[PDB]
Protein backbone atom coordinates (compact mmCIF):
# COMPACT_ATOMS: atom_id res chain seq x y z
CA UNK A 1 0.00 0.00 0.00
CA UNK A 2 0.89 3.55 -0.33
CA UNK A 3 0.03 7.12 1.00
CA UNK A 4 -1.88 7.49 -1.75
CA UNK A 5 -4.00 4.62 -0.82
CA UNK A 6 -3.92 5.35 2.93
CA UNK A 7 -5.98 8.83 2.19
CA UNK A 8 -8.58 7.09 0.54
CA UNK A 9 -8.94 4.38 3.26
CA UNK A 10 -8.71 7.11 5.68
CA UNK A 11 -11.20 9.73 4.11
CA UNK A 12 -13.62 6.75 3.91
CA UNK A 13 -13.45 5.93 7.47
CA UNK A 14 -13.93 9.38 8.04
CA UNK A 15 -17.00 9.68 6.70
CA UNK A 16 -18.90 6.63 7.98
CA UNK A 17 -17.69 7.37 11.89
CA UNK A 18 -19.01 11.00 11.58
CA UNK A 19 -22.53 9.58 10.44
CA UNK A 20 -22.47 6.90 12.83
CA UNK A 21 -21.94 9.03 15.90
CA UNK A 22 -23.62 12.00 14.67
CA UNK A 23 -26.99 10.60 14.53
CA UNK A 24 -26.54 9.16 17.71
CA UNK A 25 -28.03 11.78 20.42
CA UNK A 26 -26.19 12.93 23.61
CA UNK A 27 -27.90 10.67 25.69
CA UNK A 28 -27.08 7.92 23.50
CA UNK A 29 -23.40 8.05 23.67
CA UNK A 30 -23.19 8.46 27.06
CA UNK A 31 -24.65 5.17 27.83
CA UNK A 32 -22.45 2.17 28.34
CA UNK A 33 -21.51 -1.16 27.08
CA UNK A 34 -18.55 -3.06 26.68
CA UNK A 35 -14.99 -3.53 28.87
CA UNK A 36 -12.14 -1.20 28.55
CA UNK A 37 -9.29 -2.82 29.79
CA UNK A 38 -7.55 0.07 31.79
CA UNK A 39 -10.84 1.05 33.19
CA UNK A 40 -13.85 2.04 31.86
CA UNK A 41 -17.30 0.92 30.01
CA UNK A 42 -17.57 0.83 26.39
CA UNK A 43 -20.48 3.20 26.12
CA UNK A 44 -21.91 3.45 22.79
CA UNK A 45 -20.09 6.21 20.96
CA UNK A 46 -17.03 4.14 21.20
CA UNK A 47 -18.71 1.08 19.78
CA UNK A 48 -20.70 2.50 16.78
CA UNK A 49 -17.65 4.49 15.59
CA UNK A 50 -14.96 1.60 16.09
CA UNK A 51 -17.97 -0.89 14.09
CA UNK A 52 -17.82 1.92 11.02
CA UNK A 53 -13.99 1.64 11.01
CA UNK A 54 -12.95 -1.69 11.12
CA UNK A 55 -15.61 -3.37 8.51
CA UNK A 56 -13.77 -0.59 6.15
CA UNK A 57 -10.32 -1.57 7.52
CA UNK A 58 -11.08 -5.09 7.24
CA UNK A 59 -10.67 -5.37 3.46
CA UNK A 60 -7.00 -3.96 3.14
CA UNK A 61 -4.17 -6.17 3.60
CA UNK A 62 -3.27 -4.35 7.31
CA UNK A 63 -2.56 -5.77 10.98
CA UNK A 64 -5.63 -3.10 13.08
CA UNK A 65 -4.75 -2.27 16.58
CA UNK A 66 -6.74 -0.97 18.71
CA UNK A 67 -7.31 0.03 22.58
CA UNK A 68 -11.23 -1.52 22.89
CA UNK A 69 -10.94 -4.48 19.72
CA UNK A 70 -6.73 -4.68 20.91
CA UNK A 71 -5.25 -6.73 18.23
CA UNK A 72 -5.93 -9.32 15.44
CA UNK A 73 -6.13 -10.14 11.53
CA UNK A 74 -3.14 -9.96 9.24
CA UNK A 75 -1.56 -7.44 7.21
CA UNK A 76 2.23 -6.22 6.18
CA UNK A 77 0.72 -3.17 6.91
CA UNK A 78 0.00 -2.21 10.68
CA UNK A 79 -2.94 0.47 11.51
CA UNK A 80 -2.53 1.99 15.30
CA UNK A 81 -6.34 3.18 15.29
CA UNK A 82 -8.57 5.33 17.71
CA UNK A 83 -12.34 5.68 16.55
CA UNK A 84 -13.18 8.21 18.82
CA UNK A 85 -10.30 9.96 20.49
CA UNK A 86 -12.14 12.42 23.07
CA UNK A 87 -15.33 10.59 23.47
CA UNK A 88 -16.14 12.79 26.82
CA UNK A 89 -15.97 15.41 24.39
CA UNK A 90 -18.23 14.10 22.01
CA UNK A 91 -21.10 12.76 24.52
CA UNK A 92 -20.97 16.49 25.83
CA UNK A 93 -21.50 18.03 22.79
CA UNK A 94 -18.23 19.68 23.00
CA UNK A 95 -16.76 19.51 19.42
CA UNK A 96 -13.24 18.38 20.55
CA UNK A 97 -12.96 15.05 19.01
CA UNK A 98 -11.34 12.94 16.23
CA UNK A 99 -10.38 9.22 14.84
CA UNK A 100 -6.74 9.04 14.65
CA UNK A 101 -5.21 6.41 11.85
CA UNK A 102 -1.57 5.93 12.07
CA UNK A 103 -0.19 3.66 8.90
CA UNK A 104 3.17 1.42 9.19
CA UNK A 105 5.11 -1.13 7.63
CA UNK A 106 6.14 -2.69 10.67
CA UNK A 107 5.52 -3.17 14.27
CA UNK A 108 6.77 -0.02 15.45
CA UNK A 109 6.49 3.85 14.89
CA UNK A 110 9.81 4.31 12.74
CA UNK A 111 8.44 3.16 9.74
CA UNK A 112 4.89 4.85 9.61
CA UNK A 113 4.05 6.04 5.74
CA UNK A 114 0.34 8.17 6.30
CA UNK A 115 -0.97 9.53 9.85
CA UNK A 116 -4.74 10.90 9.94
CA UNK A 117 -6.59 12.70 12.28
CA UNK A 118 -10.35 14.33 11.33
CA UNK A 119 -12.38 16.24 13.66
CA UNK A 120 -15.51 14.76 13.80
CA UNK A 121 -17.03 17.40 14.94
CA UNK A 122 -16.34 20.18 12.28
CA UNK A 123 -14.74 18.55 9.24
CA UNK A 124 -11.28 19.85 10.17
CA UNK A 125 -9.18 16.81 8.13
CA UNK A 126 -5.38 16.20 9.31
CA UNK A 127 -2.68 14.27 7.90
CA UNK A 128 0.77 13.17 6.26
CA UNK A 129 2.61 11.67 4.15
CA UNK A 130 5.81 11.82 2.62
CA UNK A 131 5.14 15.25 1.15
CA UNK A 132 4.22 16.98 3.80
CA UNK A 133 1.86 17.81 6.74
CA UNK A 134 -1.80 18.99 5.76
CA UNK A 135 -5.01 20.57 7.31
CA UNK A 136 -7.92 20.97 4.78
CA UNK A 137 -5.58 20.25 1.99
CA UNK A 138 -3.13 22.97 3.07
CA UNK A 139 0.34 22.32 4.16
CA UNK A 140 0.87 23.07 7.27
CA UNK A 141 3.97 24.52 9.64
CA UNK A 142 5.13 24.23 13.61
CA UNK A 143 5.66 27.53 14.93
CA UNK A 144 9.33 28.94 15.67
CA UNK A 145 8.43 30.83 19.16
CA UNK A 146 11.68 29.92 20.68
CA UNK A 147 11.41 31.16 24.10
CA UNK A 148 9.53 29.08 27.56
CA UNK A 149 6.78 32.18 27.71
CA UNK A 150 4.60 30.07 24.98
CA UNK A 151 1.28 28.46 24.20
CA UNK A 152 1.32 25.16 25.45
CA UNK A 153 -0.69 22.42 25.57
CA UNK A 154 0.10 20.17 28.91
CA UNK A 155 -1.41 17.22 30.33
CA UNK A 156 -1.09 18.39 33.45
CA UNK A 157 0.57 21.25 35.06
CA UNK A 158 1.58 19.83 38.78
CA UNK A 159 3.30 23.64 39.53
CA UNK A 160 3.95 27.30 38.66
CA UNK A 161 5.17 27.18 34.92
CA UNK A 162 6.76 30.01 32.77
CA UNK A 163 4.04 29.73 29.85
CA UNK A 164 1.99 32.27 28.18
CA UNK A 165 -1.35 30.13 28.09
CA UNK A 166 -2.05 26.49 28.91
CA UNK A 167 -4.69 24.35 27.37
CA UNK A 168 -6.03 21.32 27.60
CA UNK A 169 -8.83 20.06 25.46
CA UNK A 170 -9.15 16.50 25.93
CA UNK A 171 -8.17 14.84 22.70
CA UNK A 172 -4.39 14.48 22.17
CA UNK A 173 -4.51 13.41 18.70
CA UNK A 174 -6.78 16.56 17.94
CA UNK A 175 -3.98 18.20 20.21
CA UNK A 176 -0.92 16.90 18.73
CA UNK A 177 -2.17 18.16 15.22
CA UNK A 178 -3.12 22.10 17.02
CA UNK A 179 0.84 21.63 17.48
CA UNK A 180 1.60 20.74 14.03
CA UNK A 181 -0.16 23.14 12.78
CA UNK A 182 1.52 25.63 14.71
CA UNK A 183 -1.76 26.73 16.55
CA UNK A 184 0.22 25.82 19.95
CA UNK A 185 3.54 26.68 20.61
CA UNK A 186 4.33 22.47 21.93
CA UNK A 187 2.49 19.50 23.32
CA UNK A 188 3.10 17.98 26.68
CA UNK A 189 1.96 14.78 28.05
CA UNK A 190 4.21 14.73 31.07
CA UNK A 191 2.14 12.40 34.07
CA UNK A 192 3.82 10.12 36.04
CA UNK A 193 1.80 7.59 35.50
CA UNK A 194 2.15 7.46 31.58
CA UNK A 195 -1.57 6.88 30.54
CA UNK A 196 -0.92 8.03 26.87
CA UNK A 197 -2.08 4.86 24.49
CA UNK A 198 -0.12 4.41 21.35
CA UNK A 199 -3.83 4.91 19.62
CA UNK A 200 -3.81 8.47 20.68
CA UNK A 201 -0.30 9.24 19.83
CA UNK A 202 1.28 7.70 16.67
CA UNK A 203 -0.42 9.76 14.03
CA UNK A 204 -0.70 12.77 15.54
CA UNK A 205 3.16 12.45 16.33
CA UNK A 206 3.66 11.39 13.38
CA UNK A 207 1.92 14.67 11.27
CA UNK A 208 3.48 17.00 13.96
CA UNK A 209 6.84 15.68 13.40
CA UNK A 210 6.41 15.51 9.19
CA UNK A 211 5.28 19.81 9.91
CA UNK A 212 8.97 19.86 11.47
CA UNK A 213 8.36 19.42 15.15
CA UNK A 214 10.71 17.36 16.91
CA UNK A 215 8.95 15.08 19.13
CA UNK A 216 10.37 12.41 22.16
CA UNK A 217 9.73 10.89 25.33
CA UNK A 218 10.29 12.89 28.47
CA UNK A 219 14.12 11.60 28.48
CA UNK A 220 14.80 12.95 25.05
CA UNK A 221 14.23 9.69 23.30
CA UNK A 222 12.84 9.07 20.24
CA UNK A 223 9.92 7.42 19.65
CA UNK A 224 10.95 5.03 16.82
CA UNK A 225 10.78 2.03 18.85
CA UNK A 226 7.55 2.98 20.46
CA UNK A 227 4.97 -0.19 19.59
CA UNK A 228 1.70 -0.73 17.89
CA UNK A 229 0.64 -2.97 20.73
CA UNK A 230 -1.50 -2.94 23.58
CA UNK A 231 0.06 -1.99 26.52
CA UNK A 232 2.77 0.65 24.44
CA UNK A 233 2.87 4.06 27.44
CA UNK A 234 4.44 7.32 26.26
CA UNK A 235 4.86 10.67 27.68
CA UNK A 236 5.37 13.06 25.23
CA UNK A 237 7.80 16.49 24.67
CA UNK A 238 6.94 17.95 21.63
CA UNK A 239 8.00 21.30 20.62
CA UNK A 240 10.39 23.10 17.37
CA UNK A 241 13.52 22.46 17.56
CA UNK A 242 14.97 25.68 19.11
CA UNK A 243 12.27 25.46 21.95
CA UNK A 244 13.04 21.24 22.76
CA UNK A 245 15.68 21.53 24.38
CA UNK A 246 14.22 23.96 27.04
CA UNK A 247 11.22 22.24 27.39
CA UNK A 248 13.42 19.45 28.66
CA UNK A 249 15.97 21.69 30.81
CA UNK A 250 12.73 23.21 32.32
CA UNK A 251 10.66 19.73 33.65
CA UNK A 252 14.03 18.50 34.16
CA UNK B 1 -37.03 46.31 29.10
CA UNK B 2 -37.69 42.52 30.31
CA UNK B 3 -36.39 39.28 29.64
CA UNK B 4 -37.86 38.73 26.78
CA UNK B 5 -36.83 41.86 25.00
CA UNK B 6 -33.56 40.92 26.31
CA UNK B 7 -33.61 37.50 24.34
CA UNK B 8 -34.99 39.39 21.40
CA UNK B 9 -31.99 41.63 21.04
CA UNK B 10 -29.48 38.98 22.02
CA UNK B 11 -30.78 36.61 19.29
CA UNK B 12 -30.35 39.37 16.51
CA UNK B 13 -26.56 40.13 17.70
CA UNK B 14 -25.71 36.73 17.52
CA UNK B 15 -26.96 35.92 14.10
CA UNK B 16 -24.81 38.76 13.16
CA UNK B 17 -21.71 38.31 14.67
CA UNK B 18 -21.80 34.26 13.83
CA UNK B 19 -22.55 35.91 9.85
CA UNK B 20 -19.85 38.12 10.12
CA UNK B 21 -17.13 35.87 11.58
CA UNK B 22 -18.35 32.78 9.94
CA UNK B 23 -17.32 34.64 6.52
CA UNK B 24 -13.88 35.71 7.93
CA UNK B 25 -11.11 33.19 6.53
CA UNK B 26 -8.76 32.38 9.24
CA UNK B 27 -5.61 34.50 8.02
CA UNK B 28 -7.69 37.79 8.21
CA UNK B 29 -8.82 37.36 11.71
CA UNK B 30 -5.76 36.82 13.01
CA UNK B 31 -4.34 40.20 11.77
CA UNK B 32 -3.64 43.12 14.23
CA UNK B 33 -5.80 46.31 13.59
CA UNK B 34 -3.66 48.52 15.99
CA UNK B 35 -3.17 48.75 19.75
CA UNK B 36 -6.20 49.34 21.90
CA UNK B 37 -6.14 51.57 24.99
CA UNK B 38 -5.54 49.19 28.36
CA UNK B 39 -4.26 46.38 26.20
CA UNK B 40 -2.32 44.77 23.14
CA UNK B 41 -2.92 45.25 19.66
CA UNK B 42 -7.03 44.83 18.53
CA UNK B 43 -7.11 41.13 16.19
CA UNK B 44 -9.07 41.76 13.01
CA UNK B 45 -11.65 39.16 14.20
CA UNK B 46 -12.14 41.30 17.14
CA UNK B 47 -12.83 44.33 15.79
CA UNK B 48 -15.75 43.01 13.22
CA UNK B 49 -17.68 41.14 16.13
CA UNK B 50 -17.42 44.33 18.37
CA UNK B 51 -19.04 46.40 15.31
CA UNK B 52 -21.59 44.55 14.11
CA UNK B 53 -23.01 43.68 17.89
CA UNK B 54 -22.58 47.39 19.05
CA UNK B 55 -24.16 48.94 15.75
CA UNK B 56 -27.18 46.35 17.50
CA UNK B 57 -26.84 47.25 20.67
CA UNK B 58 -26.06 50.33 21.02
CA UNK B 59 -29.69 51.24 19.25
CA UNK B 60 -31.21 50.00 22.61
CA UNK B 61 -31.73 52.50 25.66
CA UNK B 62 -28.40 51.09 27.95
CA UNK B 63 -25.27 51.98 29.17
CA UNK B 64 -23.13 49.20 27.34
CA UNK B 65 -19.81 47.98 28.51
CA UNK B 66 -16.79 46.04 26.64
CA UNK B 67 -13.50 45.36 26.75
CA UNK B 68 -12.19 46.96 23.93
CA UNK B 69 -14.49 50.14 23.73
CA UNK B 70 -14.79 50.65 27.59
CA UNK B 71 -18.54 52.44 28.21
CA UNK B 72 -20.78 53.78 25.46
CA UNK B 73 -24.16 55.43 26.10
CA UNK B 74 -26.54 56.47 29.33
CA UNK B 75 -28.74 53.75 30.15
CA UNK B 76 -30.06 52.57 33.31
CA UNK B 77 -29.96 49.25 31.85
CA UNK B 78 -26.18 48.36 31.93
CA UNK B 79 -25.10 45.49 29.53
CA UNK B 80 -21.48 43.44 30.12
CA UNK B 81 -20.93 42.65 26.60
CA UNK B 82 -17.90 40.47 25.08
CA UNK B 83 -18.41 40.46 21.33
CA UNK B 84 -16.01 37.77 21.27
CA UNK B 85 -14.95 35.36 23.91
CA UNK B 86 -11.81 33.24 22.70
CA UNK B 87 -10.30 35.57 20.16
CA UNK B 88 -6.92 32.95 20.25
CA UNK B 89 -9.42 30.03 19.46
CA UNK B 90 -10.95 32.04 16.99
CA UNK B 91 -7.96 33.13 14.65
CA UNK B 92 -6.28 29.27 15.04
CA UNK B 93 -9.97 27.69 13.53
CA UNK B 94 -10.54 26.12 17.19
CA UNK B 95 -13.94 25.83 17.89
CA UNK B 96 -14.97 27.40 21.12
CA UNK B 97 -15.20 31.08 20.91
CA UNK B 98 -18.56 32.86 21.83
CA UNK B 99 -20.92 36.31 22.12
CA UNK B 100 -21.55 36.71 25.70
CA UNK B 101 -24.07 38.96 26.95
CA UNK B 102 -25.59 39.79 30.60
CA UNK B 103 -27.99 42.85 31.03
CA UNK B 104 -28.82 44.03 34.43
CA UNK B 105 -31.27 46.68 35.88
CA UNK B 106 -28.19 48.26 37.45
CA UNK B 107 -24.39 48.34 36.52
CA UNK B 108 -23.74 45.74 39.34
CA UNK B 109 -24.06 41.36 38.64
CA UNK B 110 -27.05 41.18 41.37
CA UNK B 111 -29.62 43.54 39.15
CA UNK B 112 -28.60 41.03 36.72
CA UNK B 113 -32.00 39.94 34.71
CA UNK B 114 -30.87 37.76 31.86
CA UNK B 115 -27.97 36.05 30.26
CA UNK B 116 -26.92 35.29 26.99
CA UNK B 117 -24.03 32.72 25.70
CA UNK B 118 -23.89 31.77 22.29
CA UNK B 119 -21.30 29.37 20.46
CA UNK B 120 -20.29 30.93 17.31
CA UNK B 121 -19.02 28.18 16.22
CA UNK B 122 -21.33 25.60 16.71
CA UNK B 123 -24.21 27.87 16.76
CA UNK B 124 -25.00 25.96 20.60
CA UNK B 125 -27.21 28.94 22.42
CA UNK B 126 -27.68 29.46 26.24
CA UNK B 127 -29.49 31.79 28.34
CA UNK B 128 -31.33 32.33 31.52
CA UNK B 129 -34.21 34.06 32.47
CA UNK B 130 -36.76 33.86 35.59
CA UNK B 131 -37.64 30.97 33.83
CA UNK B 132 -34.54 28.93 34.26
CA UNK B 133 -31.33 27.86 32.52
CA UNK B 134 -31.40 27.42 28.96
CA UNK B 135 -29.28 25.18 26.15
CA UNK B 136 -30.49 25.23 22.53
CA UNK B 137 -34.24 26.16 23.93
CA UNK B 138 -34.10 22.73 26.41
CA UNK B 139 -33.71 23.40 30.10
CA UNK B 140 -30.42 22.74 32.11
CA UNK B 141 -29.16 21.73 35.41
CA UNK B 142 -25.96 21.62 36.76
CA UNK B 143 -24.58 18.04 38.04
CA UNK B 144 -25.21 16.85 41.28
CA UNK B 145 -21.68 15.55 41.68
CA UNK B 146 -20.27 15.56 45.61
CA UNK B 147 -17.23 14.13 45.58
CA UNK B 148 -13.64 15.97 44.39
CA UNK B 149 -13.06 13.16 41.99
CA UNK B 150 -14.97 14.98 38.94
CA UNK B 151 -14.91 16.66 35.75
CA UNK B 152 -13.39 19.94 36.41
CA UNK B 153 -12.39 23.03 34.51
CA UNK B 154 -9.92 24.90 36.06
CA UNK B 155 -7.21 28.22 35.46
CA UNK B 156 -4.89 26.61 36.50
CA UNK B 157 -3.79 23.59 37.92
CA UNK B 158 -0.70 24.49 40.07
CA UNK B 159 -0.16 21.67 42.13
CA UNK B 160 -1.65 17.64 42.76
CA UNK B 161 -5.16 17.90 42.70
CA UNK B 162 -7.88 14.65 43.44
CA UNK B 163 -9.91 15.27 40.21
CA UNK B 164 -11.08 12.52 37.55
CA UNK B 165 -10.33 15.33 34.31
CA UNK B 166 -8.95 18.42 34.18
CA UNK B 167 -9.86 20.69 31.23
CA UNK B 168 -8.84 24.12 29.68
CA UNK B 169 -11.08 25.33 26.42
CA UNK B 170 -9.97 28.90 26.32
CA UNK B 171 -13.73 30.78 26.61
CA UNK B 172 -14.72 30.88 29.67
CA UNK B 173 -18.11 32.48 29.04
CA UNK B 174 -18.75 29.42 27.54
CA UNK B 175 -16.56 27.12 29.88
CA UNK B 176 -19.16 28.93 32.54
CA UNK B 177 -22.40 27.23 30.30
CA UNK B 178 -20.07 23.58 30.01
CA UNK B 179 -20.84 23.54 33.67
CA UNK B 180 -24.18 25.46 33.56
CA UNK B 181 -25.64 22.55 32.10
CA UNK B 182 -23.91 19.29 33.85
CA UNK B 183 -21.53 18.65 31.52
CA UNK B 184 -18.19 19.44 33.82
CA UNK B 185 -19.07 19.27 37.87
CA UNK B 186 -17.29 22.65 38.40
CA UNK B 187 -15.47 25.64 37.11
CA UNK B 188 -12.05 27.13 38.83
CA UNK B 189 -10.60 30.33 38.24
CA UNK B 190 -7.67 30.31 40.92
CA UNK B 191 -4.99 32.49 39.68
CA UNK B 192 -3.22 34.85 41.54
CA UNK B 193 -2.36 36.50 38.48
CA UNK B 194 -6.39 37.45 38.04
CA UNK B 195 -6.72 37.68 34.50
CA UNK B 196 -10.92 36.62 34.45
CA UNK B 197 -12.95 40.15 33.13
CA UNK B 198 -16.68 40.21 34.23
CA UNK B 199 -17.27 40.69 30.28
CA UNK B 200 -16.66 36.65 30.19
CA UNK B 201 -17.86 36.08 33.48
CA UNK B 202 -21.35 37.70 34.26
CA UNK B 203 -23.48 35.92 31.73
CA UNK B 204 -22.17 32.70 32.32
CA UNK B 205 -22.35 33.39 35.90
CA UNK B 206 -25.82 34.23 35.93
CA UNK B 207 -26.83 31.21 33.86
CA UNK B 208 -24.77 28.94 36.28
CA UNK B 209 -26.99 30.40 39.25
CA UNK B 210 -30.08 29.89 37.80
CA UNK B 211 -29.10 26.34 36.68
CA UNK B 212 -28.25 25.64 40.51
CA UNK B 213 -25.32 26.10 40.71
CA UNK B 214 -23.34 27.74 43.71
CA UNK B 215 -20.73 30.56 42.11
CA UNK B 216 -18.23 33.00 44.64
CA UNK B 217 -14.88 34.43 44.79
CA UNK B 218 -11.90 32.32 46.37
CA UNK B 219 -13.02 33.35 49.79
CA UNK B 220 -16.76 32.03 49.33
CA UNK B 221 -17.88 35.78 49.07
CA UNK B 222 -20.97 36.91 47.50
CA UNK B 223 -20.23 38.38 43.31
CA UNK B 224 -23.20 40.83 43.61
CA UNK B 225 -21.76 43.54 44.44
CA UNK B 226 -19.05 43.57 41.08
CA UNK B 227 -20.16 46.29 38.85
CA UNK B 228 -19.92 46.03 34.98
CA UNK B 229 -18.40 49.61 34.79
CA UNK B 230 -15.98 49.44 37.44
CA UNK B 231 -14.27 46.42 36.80
CA UNK B 232 -12.29 43.96 39.02
CA UNK B 233 -10.81 40.71 37.46
CA UNK B 234 -12.05 37.85 39.53
CA UNK B 235 -11.38 34.39 40.71
CA UNK B 236 -14.42 32.16 41.01
CA UNK B 237 -15.14 28.78 42.14
CA UNK B 238 -18.52 27.21 40.64
CA UNK B 239 -20.12 24.17 41.83
CA UNK B 240 -23.46 22.80 43.24
CA UNK B 241 -24.38 23.19 46.48
CA UNK B 242 -22.61 19.59 47.90
CA UNK B 243 -19.34 19.75 46.28
CA UNK B 244 -18.78 23.88 46.55
CA UNK B 245 -17.54 23.75 50.29
CA UNK B 246 -15.45 21.06 49.90
CA UNK B 247 -13.75 22.53 46.64
CA UNK B 248 -13.21 26.40 48.85
CA UNK B 249 -11.25 24.39 51.51
CA UNK B 250 -9.37 22.27 48.77
CA UNK B 251 -8.16 25.14 46.93
CA UNK B 252 -6.54 26.79 50.22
Amino acid sequence: MDERDALRISREIAGEVRKAIASMPLRERVKDVGMGKDGTPTKAADRVAEDAALEILRKERVTVVTEESGVLGEGDVFVALDPLDGTFNATRGIPVYSVSLCFSYSDKLKDAFFGYVYNLATGDEYYADSSGAYRNGERIEVSDAEELYCNAIIYYPDRKFPFKRMRIFGSAATELCFFADGSFDCFLDIRPGKMLRIYDAAAGVFIAEKAGGKVTELDGESLGNKKFDMQERLNIVAANEKLHPKLLELIK
